[PDB]
């Protein structure tokens, strides 16, 4: 094996002892930028971490914290095709997502200064300093997806500056990750961190990792590793090996994994709209396997 049991074990750990303190300080400073703003303070706006700090799966020291500022005085929605938006109840508003993202930028600029705040395609960044971690603020709106039977699931929706509309379910992602971690004696998030770290390590020493393989994708893949692979093997060498075998075997043909969801279980991994394919995943598993140099016969 290229890495010892001690090395793999150490890469299952958070990269600092104060991950939660960093997340909470970013959340609070953004929440304050919002409540100090005359315009936005009058609206229902919830500030919450999403992303790898909120899921306690970050592995890069002082990497960006992802902070959602979700406005919920109106919600976008989607209905099944045999239901009428009229009969559901339509609300018209002169407010818009575009104005909202500008407003959030203004509030950030007022709290932190124009030089510290950078508008980007999908977020607004607050630059790090000695006291704060670099923070990506994602303004979103409330979102409801209704199913056939009349139930709905609630998430977030936003629009990139290039005009792409994107739905997410950060709360169900967080809750589900916590469930699987509870059912695996906390090995699910340790295995996630280990896989994420191995990816960065292969990239750093020159490996041919496809741009299509992201840290988010790796968490979704480990999510789809059944709990017994975490629970029934006794070392990290073996849990990692078995997880790779499972993911390789089940991406050799697209029919084996076409139903896999992301952690929220409310979006698919391989139903379009993604920059990866299951073939990409399979080839990454081959690369990782060959990189780890497990002893053969």
């Amino acid at each position: 094996a290229k890495y010892t049991e001690d090395q793999l074990t150490s890469w299952t750990k958070p990269p600092s002892d104060s991950e939660q303190t960093k997340l909470e300080n970013s959340e609070k400073m953004v929440r304050e930028a919002i409540s100090s703003d005359e315009k936005l303070s009058k609206k229902t706006i919830e500030t919450f971490g999403q992303g790898s700090y909120a899921n306690n799966t970050n592995v890069r020291l002082n990497s960006d914290i992802d902070i959602n500022v979700k406005y919920s005085d109106g919600f976008y929605f989607d209905l099944p095709k045999d239901k009428s938006r009229e009969d559901f109840g339509i609300t018209l508003t002169s407010y818009s997502y575009e104005e909202y993202k500008d407003d959030v930028e203004n509030a950030l600029v007022n709290k932190f200064g124009r030089s510290e705040v950078v508008r980007k395609d999908k977020c607004i960044t607050v630059k790090e300093n000695s006291y704060r971690v670099e923070t990506d603020v994602v303004p979103t709106w409330d979102y409801r997806r209704y199913s056939e039977n009349g139930n709905y699931v609630q998430g977030t929706k936003f629009k990139t500056d290039k005009g792409i509309w994107i739905d997410n379910y950060p709360k169900q992602h967080i809750a589900n990750g916590i469930s699987k971690n509870n059912n695996t004696a906390r090995r699910f998030k340790r295995l996630t961190r280990l896989h994420r770290k191995l990816r960065y390590k292969m990239i750093d020493d020159g490996g041919n990792v496809s741009d299509n393989i992201t840290s988010f994708l790796l968490e979704c893949l480990v999510w789809n590793v059944p709990n017994r692979i975490m629970n029934d093997y006794d070392t990290w060498t073996e849990r990692l090996k078995q997880s790779i075998i499972y993911l390789y075997n089940n991406t050799r043909e697209e029919s084996s994994c076409k139903e896999w969801g992301e952690v929220s279980e409310l979006l698919y991994l391989f139903h379009g709209g993604r920059k990866w394919t299951s073939k990409d995943v399979n080839s990454y598993m081959v690369l990782l396997w060959n990189h780890l140099e497990f002893l053969e016969h």
